[PDB]
């Protein structure tokens, strides 16, 4: 698995590979990891599946509730703090096997400057996290190799584009060094999930675009 | 990790290194573990993140629900035996991995003499604590550096500036000596965070003070 | 530990930091870890200190007595199999802490086309070796980093002047995500050691140009 | 145990201090833990005695032994490749529990100045080991103390004899914050032993001259 | 540690050292290991130094408790209980490595006679109590020590300040032969805490007199 | 540890040693080991210190408090069992080394012959219980060597003083066998205590009868 | 067991207990544990008697194997290395319980000052050994007792007689506070074993003057 989640003026990318695997064997090409949480805030999961799967449905549901429940959304540092309470809630379970690290990009819509308004959040087994101040970051077991890349990437990122672009480009160098996360599929058509995230909310990036950008990247290597 | 804090007359400061490891893995640059928990007290901690956090938060939430609820703030003997009685609590997970051991720093209002109010409380995982009566403590895998280059340096000590130098300094010994203490990095402008506490209350160093002790002792080691 | 090589133009380059660790504790900063092992070969390992240096003498001296003893050199491949055997002998004490890893570079007098005679091949704890075709490797705790570095800066190698800033380049990036791994030290003046091997043999690049690289390669990025 | 040795203009010093301990018990009170192994080498060793010493005589024994076997003493590098593979062979001992690992300070006779000639090589368990070109270096349940007043202190060593105090003074941090290392007996008069190494040769320094730099340093120290 | 307790003509002296230490490293140099639990009661404590002070001090507070609910304090005897039912319960924490073992120094005011009204109790860790009628006693790494001391130099205690003289002197050996003991520390001016108590009650020794007895040993034996 | 109890007629007899032991180190010369629990019942118990009067202490509330709610004290039958159900309740603790067996020693004012009246019963660490229909009984570990000397004096036992005596000369050869029995100390003047129990109730018997009877078996014993 | 030394003006005492033990058990009464090992060197050993006895009659044997072989004694040094030999081969089977460490106290024939020409070495497991300069040493389960006593009484120490006092009065202490250590038996005539040593050679000490010293002692003690 890796995911990777970038900052941009005004805005924030997350991207996630498609692969399953039980130890060497490919258990499923087309798996999504990354899930839009709530209007400005999406999540993405790596580890044990059915613990990640539950961590975002239910991490989804608890924010809602609040806000039906309340009339009015938590803050960013609530949205994380609860996710951490969570994930420290699993703390017992992943000791155990089921281990599963969530990464968390949104746009808080309360902050100062609509630029800089992007937030990544990385986490660890304990529930411990870490905003970050540099722009990007990665979890999973390919994530040393795509923070690497975005590390040489990233001064190419100058809007929503170039930042999803460096994004996919971070998957492709993951897969690349890393048999548990698969890399675009161009038989099958099955390309790494995005989200996007401005000021007007949270979408789904379309396949389309990812596929333009991967066929590039492929091109560019070759 | 190194967290240092020492006395200076009328007051006390308080500063902590940037950097968070997993192994030998750096996984943090601009990490925060100094806090001011209350308009006169400062606590720094060290070990498992998550506990650290969740110590610093809980404490601070503490302090101040006694306040509000009885109208006046806890003497510092208190606020020294609910931290005491908070690390004890969390012995147990300790032993199984999870450890945070913190630094109390503070300021007495209600000492006799102001000048000597400042107050360096330590702690062990047990919820020991000492009062320290000697003027400068550390904690973290770095202390045994920092409480060594204080040793040397803290005759220098005599104003809330020179304090400060004195403790960034102690911390650049640590990050010398210790892998696991992140120094200075001049290329990203990440140096230590420091909370000083006089009569006045409990501030946040700015950072450009910081980075002028920092950048003024790289230089002053060069030659 | 991190030490790194790579192939340019007519020649190799191998490079590694300076730092000697015990846990946490830093307990060397001057250590030399790439070691000139005979005319045309250098090696640079990673593990325990006592076995690691070990390791390089007695390669030295077992490649130049079989060279005074037979009055001509070991061809390369002979030279990788000496390499291994010794690795695998030392698999048992490994496996209980003592561990070291080599990478051997060196200049096949021997080869067809001599612009390509640079060679790289890395080893395993149990023997294990390769040839490395893509033209760059590492090896230590920060070997992923720099393999990383390089796998973008790769392509700017075009002499051996670009090839070292490449190499140092690298070392800088795995010394800034691996606290084991030392980076370059300005206020003390010690910087990685490197060894550069063309058709005229192995030697020693002087201190001050790796030191002119270190600042270039900072400077770079403020 | 902690032993200590520092680079001063032209020469070496090595001191160790007096204690032999087992546990928390003090088993011992003027134990010599520096010995001069030959006419330009001194070896100080930290852990169990009965590997510590035999590790020095041994040693010792060794070089002279390969001086008359050859004519001609061995080169520097020769002397420390033997020492560390002595170690090297007791490793399996040390890990069951008898680990001594030694300190080596020397004269190299054969350098190209006689201005700094002077060598200091630290050893692992292991039999690794690395030559200090930072001037002092120091092994023992007090080293890191130790090592952390001499790099206060070292820029006052300008001879032999403000080396010889700093080594003193080092030691007596040691002993100050680690009680498996004693510091001066002004009871008993039993002082840290010290050996001087220079091209005419390695000496013991007399009792007295570092039973004055002790008295001056306490004395110091109590204003 | 070393706390020792003896009786003398009409009163008892208790006095205690001043070292903290962490394993071998000296983690402390002014402690107080003797604390007056009540107007005829001092308790000193070795051990864990959580543990210890928590003992001094929730005991003191349960004596007092029971002397405001039923308006007289408790009989010796049952203060005696009291403190070694605390001790017991401490059992399961000290065989996973908490231990502290307190000593007890009193004053009956309802004894027979009041010039043998001292009382010194020593525990163990399971709660058991032996009343002492030897004399002296002690508790600590360097008990043995100072008990062997005492032995010898018992018989020189005729008044209140013989006895104090003849403590000071006992710890003076404990910390002779333990390491984890600590002496008179003349360059910081710090002796141990002494506490004594005759039918006047319990006060604190005032250190200028514990610092002349120090030093009239000292030179007594150079 | 020993305790002796045997039956004269009309009556019983129990005597236990003044040693308390830490390993190898003795850490009493004055303790008492045996307690008077009711107006005709006395205990004796072996083992860890603290347990034992727990032991004793618990016990001897039960039995009077039993009498106090009931206005008649319990049949000797009923003081076993309690007895029984305490050491049964310690097993899980003794398993893990607080290990206290008693030895239990009466008078029946109900039986139908007043001069067979007398009772020793004997327990196990689990509950068990034994009356013991042979006049002797020890428990402790000295109790073997106690049982075969009185093994050999018992035909001797025709009073309350030849039943002292033999109890005490028992005590006598547990000590002489065993390191962590007591013998008499005639520098301190520490003997066993015991307890005589007749039908005018149980009495402690005073230092200075022991006394005697210890020096009568001293001086049999030099010939 | 107990075994001390003692350095008295011109020569050397030591003397041990007579007590066997099996755990808490007393299976000797009779057993000697201090063996005259050459003219001028005795030893005593403290732990398992078999390893004990092996070790006094092999280091005998090997001593005067040496002088027969050479045609000259060993130097006290010589003597020294060899038992540490000796010690340190057994470690193997020490580590798996059949533990013993010997007392070593001899008078060196080659020692410039025939007044403190009395030598006193102790070892440890290991075979590490230590030149008593301090005067006393003592060895075995009740030696901390042994040797607190003697730091008191050695004052008291002028010529042979007055060393002798203070041994056996070491002995007493120790057997006071150590229940693996036996004290005089004055029922069945056993005391201590002594040995002294000084420039005519070493004798055994004679019973008499043992028990005259122990009944002195003992009445001081009562008195
Ligand atoms: C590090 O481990 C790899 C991990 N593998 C896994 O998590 C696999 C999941 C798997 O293959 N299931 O089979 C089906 C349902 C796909 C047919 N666990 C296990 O097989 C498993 C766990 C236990 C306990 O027993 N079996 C993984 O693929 N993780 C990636 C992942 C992340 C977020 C959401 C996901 C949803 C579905 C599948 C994968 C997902
Ligand atoms: C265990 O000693 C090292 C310790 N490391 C840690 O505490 C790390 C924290 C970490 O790496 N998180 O990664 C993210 C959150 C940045 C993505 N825990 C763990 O790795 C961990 C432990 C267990 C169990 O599961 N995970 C540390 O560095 N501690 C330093 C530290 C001290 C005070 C406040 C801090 C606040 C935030 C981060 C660090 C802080
Ligand atoms: C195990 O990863 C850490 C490793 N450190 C080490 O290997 C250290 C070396 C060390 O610190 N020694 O201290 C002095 C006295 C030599 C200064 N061994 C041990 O700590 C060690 C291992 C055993 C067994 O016992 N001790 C390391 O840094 N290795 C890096 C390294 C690689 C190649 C050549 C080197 C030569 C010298 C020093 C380091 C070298
Ligand atoms: C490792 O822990 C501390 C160490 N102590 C020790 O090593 C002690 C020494 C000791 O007390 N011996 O007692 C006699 C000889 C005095 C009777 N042995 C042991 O604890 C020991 C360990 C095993 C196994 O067997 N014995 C020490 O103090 N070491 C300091 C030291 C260093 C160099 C030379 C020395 C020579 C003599 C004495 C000490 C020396
Ligand atoms: C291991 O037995 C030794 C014991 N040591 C100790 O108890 C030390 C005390 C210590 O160093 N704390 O650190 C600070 C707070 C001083 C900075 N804790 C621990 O070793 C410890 C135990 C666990 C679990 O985690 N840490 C001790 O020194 N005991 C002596 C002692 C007795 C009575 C009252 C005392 C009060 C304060 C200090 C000491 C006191
Ligand atoms: C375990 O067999 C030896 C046992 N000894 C003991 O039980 C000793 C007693 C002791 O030394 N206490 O310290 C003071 C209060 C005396 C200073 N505790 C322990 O060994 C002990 C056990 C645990 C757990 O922690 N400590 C013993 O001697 N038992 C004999 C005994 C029997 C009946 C009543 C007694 C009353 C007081 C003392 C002893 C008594
Ligand atoms: C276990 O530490 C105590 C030790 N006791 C002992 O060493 C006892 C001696 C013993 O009782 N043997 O029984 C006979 C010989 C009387 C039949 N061995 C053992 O218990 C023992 C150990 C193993 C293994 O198997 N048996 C001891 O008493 N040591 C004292 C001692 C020292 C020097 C010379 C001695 C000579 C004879 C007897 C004792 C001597």
């Amino acid at each position: 698995t890796t995911i990777v989640a970038l900052k941009y003026p005004g805005g924030v990318v997350m991207a996630g590979d498609r692969r399953s695997t039980q130890g060497n064997m490919i258990s499923g090409r087309d798996v999504r990891k990354v899930y839009i949480t709530d209007d400005y805030t999406a999540t993405g999961i790596a580890g044990t599946a059915a613990v990640a799967v539950e961590f975002a449905r239910l991490y989804a549901v608890e924010l809602e509730h609040y806000e039906k429940l309340e009339g009015v959304p938590l803050t960013f540092a609530g949205k994380i703090n609860r996710l951490a309470i969570m994930v420290r809630g699993n703390l017992a379970a992943a000791m155990q096997g089921l281990l599963a690290l969530p990464l968390l990009a949104g746009y808080d819509i309360h902050a100062s400057d609509p630029q800089s308004a992007g937030r990544i959040v990385s986490f660890d087994a304990a529930g411990g996290w870490n905003i970050e101040e540099e722009g990007y970051q990665a979890v999973g077991s390919g994530s040393l190799f795509a923070k690497s890349s975005m590390k040489k990437l990233y001064s190419q990122v100058t809007d929503g584009d170039s930042g999803l672009r460096v994004a996919v480009e971070a998957l492709y160098d993951a897969a690349d060094d890393d048999s548990a996360t698969g890399g675009p599929d161009l038989v099958r058509g099955i390309f790494p999930t995005a989200v996007i995230i401005d000021a007007d909310g949270a979408v789904d990036v379309p396949e389309s675009r990812i596929a333009e950008l991967a066929r590039a990247i492929i091109e560019s290597r070759s």
